[PDB]
């Protein structure tokens, strides 16, 4: 059995919230997310990777068309390495791969994902490994206005994912089981940019439907 809370910020693991502009790059933020995970995790630094090298170079990805973080992860391993933002700045929309060997930050061996509609797996993932990528319905006016509290809403469709972003940890916040997500909508959106979401409520907007986090 797996902690009853777990918080990677409390660690170091996780690092500011970012903001993806006009471009449908949610998937490259929560790809880097778990990779910055991973790299603090096997190397006690922290530092920010480029999802910019990943919007430009992911071939199987569409930038800021959106994509998987499963093919992102892929190209990490295939390409040998992703850069760090200081070598490969943020733009907000697509351009030509311009990856650069010489700040590559981290790399990764492959990657695992969670067996669909599972939040028990998901959770001993979480503790076992650390931030994981997920996606999730983030359609509903009711998401996209969160403040406060553990976020449910019974229209958020679990087979209408559209938005990546990553599990930093999970808790109860007085007798509310949640999951703690990182969005990348910037400081400005949500509570400082994390959303708290209701955890073991059936799979509340699919966060257990397409959650994986990469090999290092």
């Amino acid at each position: 059995r797996a902690p009853d809370s777990v918080d990677y910020r409390k660690k170091g693991y996780v690092t500011p919230v970012k903001n993806q502009g006009q471009c449908g790059s949610c998937w490259a933020f929560s790809s880097v997310g778990a990779l910055e995970g991973q790299l603090k995790k096997k190397t006690g630094k922290l530092l920010n990777l480029s999802p910019q090298n990943l919007v430009d170079c992911v071939s199987e990805n569409d930038g800021c068309g959106g994509g998987y973080m499963t093919n992102a992860f892929q190209y990490v391993q295939k390409n040998r390495g992703i850069d760090s933002e200081d070598a490969y700045p943020y733009v907000g929309q697509e351009e030509s791969c311009m990856y650069n060997p010489t700040g590559k930050a981290a790399k990764c061996r492959g990657y695992r994902e969670i067996p669909e509609g599972n939040e028990k797996a998901l959770k001993r993932a979480v503790a076992r490994v650390g931030p994981v990528s997920v996606a999730i319905d983030a359609s509903l006016t009711s998401f996209q206005f969160y403040s406060k509290g553990v976020y449910y809403d019974e229209s958020c469709n679990s087979d209408n994912l559209n938005h990546a972003v990553l599990a930093v940890g999970y808790g109860i916040q007085k007798g509310n089981k949640h999951w703690i997500i990182k969005n990348s909508w910037g400081e400005n959106w949500g509570n400082k940019g994390y959303i708290l979401m209701a955890r073991n409520k059936n799979n509340a907007c699919g966060i257990a439907n397409l959650a994986s986090f990469p090999k290092m």
